[PDB]
């Protein structure tokens, strides 16, 4: 397996020293950086920013500036995403996003892990969870979303949350680690 | 009443989809780039654009970059006002800054929420509840204070807080959710 | 005493007025600015920034974009410390930082308390404390970082911690509060 391979696998994976991987990173970052340098009224050219560095044709992806992302195909997104400034989808996982997703201002979600060992961190291995983001969802600012997690459909997450643990459909969720209050009815309004 | 009039009388409003709004919402977003792509040295400029961001003749309020706001001429601020960098003054509900505020970098104030209730939220209606921060305050970094939220006069923040609920003037408090410690003596120093 | 001298022997100082402080903290902005502004591929011209920046000959020490510090050459810098997106090393109080040191995004190393005092805190006076950070280190993402602590080499903070005490070596610790949660063993793998 190449290292791209064992890192969609779960596997652990030459993160820092493998060229495919950090040219891949490179391609990414410029992108971002591009993005990040584009006055936010030019809205042509920001969608073909984003359309490049997701490798997709987005459909009412809002992307507000500052944003970063590893890999940038590893996120999978689906329509009415809305993101606030200074997010960061770190993709070595795949993250997926759901329809009508409302994701708040300096959210980190996180599919990165370096072994706890050091001599191991040290050669530069790390292992990918993918986070799954459930249609439906509304995160508000300043949330880090761990790896593996993944937080159902209908579901809120609080500010300053730090979601360890998945979070089931249906719920508001809140608290460092993040935890379920309260159900929520999802019911067609009157 | 119009959609920023509701916005302002803490109704839900059409946030997303009010023109008025959104052209509001994109002069902001314009300045705040100009602002952050301009040289910290550049003082007179970067004066010109904050007070043109606020809407007001700013007083030794001191914005370092990057920055962001959503209105900006819904943020009342006093003299002697300190935002160390990365913060988000979110202000489709007022926000209201005393004098002699100390903010530290990476804090949010969010005044926006969304319904909990998924089909109401994806129409995307809001409501906004203002932030009242007293004059003679301190935030440590990376607070999240959420909608709604006064801090008293004289208190301080600790780094990290989600401040869920209103703090008492004179009072220390930290955590997430963010709670009193102590009290602060505030008495003239001999 | 000047200011520089008082800071530099965690006694209270004229962080606001000192003219000295002020127009190092201004060349490290600058600096910054300049570096926020780069290009992530060219390699060359980052390098001469973060060197400029820190005053040092860095050894793979990987800076990603932003980046903000206060002074730049009160952080001492080992060898192979990586560093994520939207840092803020606030180094008033010097931050000493290992060898093999894997530092998040959005990671404060905040080194600078203001009296609690209304009084003493508006005249600008601030106490700044040291943070070490052990060699063979990992921090997630959302971690601050407050004034006086050391983390131990060998450790491991959880994304979101509020860093408040020290962490002793190898251990893991996470929270708001960040607490020991176990013993890492990190004894040479087979
Ligand atoms: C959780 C949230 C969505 C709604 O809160 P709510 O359902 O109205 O609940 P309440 O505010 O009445 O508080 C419920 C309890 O949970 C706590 N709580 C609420 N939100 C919390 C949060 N984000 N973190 C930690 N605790 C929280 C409260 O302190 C309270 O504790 P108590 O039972 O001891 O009194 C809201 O607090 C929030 O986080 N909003 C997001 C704001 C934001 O980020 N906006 C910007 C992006 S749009
Ligand atoms: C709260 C603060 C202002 C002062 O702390 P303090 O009054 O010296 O209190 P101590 O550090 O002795 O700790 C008091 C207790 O509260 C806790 N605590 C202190 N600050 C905390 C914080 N920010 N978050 C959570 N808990 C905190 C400590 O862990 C301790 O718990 P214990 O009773 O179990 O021992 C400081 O911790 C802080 O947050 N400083 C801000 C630093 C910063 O952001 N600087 C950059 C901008 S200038
Ligand atoms: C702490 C960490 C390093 C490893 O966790 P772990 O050892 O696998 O432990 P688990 O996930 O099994 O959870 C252990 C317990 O601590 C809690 N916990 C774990 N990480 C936590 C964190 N960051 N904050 C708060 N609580 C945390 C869990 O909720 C769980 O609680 P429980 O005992 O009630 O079940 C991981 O959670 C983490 O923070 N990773 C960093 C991710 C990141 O920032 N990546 C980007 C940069 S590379
Ligand atoms: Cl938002
Ligand atoms: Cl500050
Ligand atoms: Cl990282």
């Amino acid at each position: 397996m190449t290292e791209k391979e064992k890192m969609l696998a779960e596997k652990w994976y030459d993160a820092n020293f493998d060229q495919y991987l950090i040219n891949e990173r490179a391609r990414a970052k410029d992108i971002c950086f591009e993005l990040n340098h584009t006055r936010p009224s030019a809205t042509n050219k920001r969608k073909e920013l984003i359309d490049q560095l997701f490798q997709t044709t987005t459909d009412n992806v809002s992307i507000s500036i500052p944003f970063d992302t590893d890999y940038g195909w590893n996120v999978k997104l689906g329509k009415n995403v809305y993101v606030n400034t200074n997010c960061y989808f770190m993709d070595g996982g795949q993250i997926t996003i759901g329809d009508n997703v409302f994701i708040g201002p300096n959210c980190g979600f996180y599919t990165a892990t370096h072994p706890l060992n050091f001599h191991h961190r040290n050669e530069g291995f790390e292992k990918a969870g993918p986070i799954h983001i459930g249609s439906n969802t509304w995160f508000g600012g300043h949330v880090a979303v761990l790896p593996g997690v993944t937080i159902g459909e209908g579901s809120v997450i609080g500010a300053g949350s730090v979601v360890t643990k998945d979070i089931p459909p249906h719920s508001l969720a809140v608290g460092n680690p993040c935890k379920v209050v309260r159900k929520i009815d999802n019911d067609l309004p009157s």
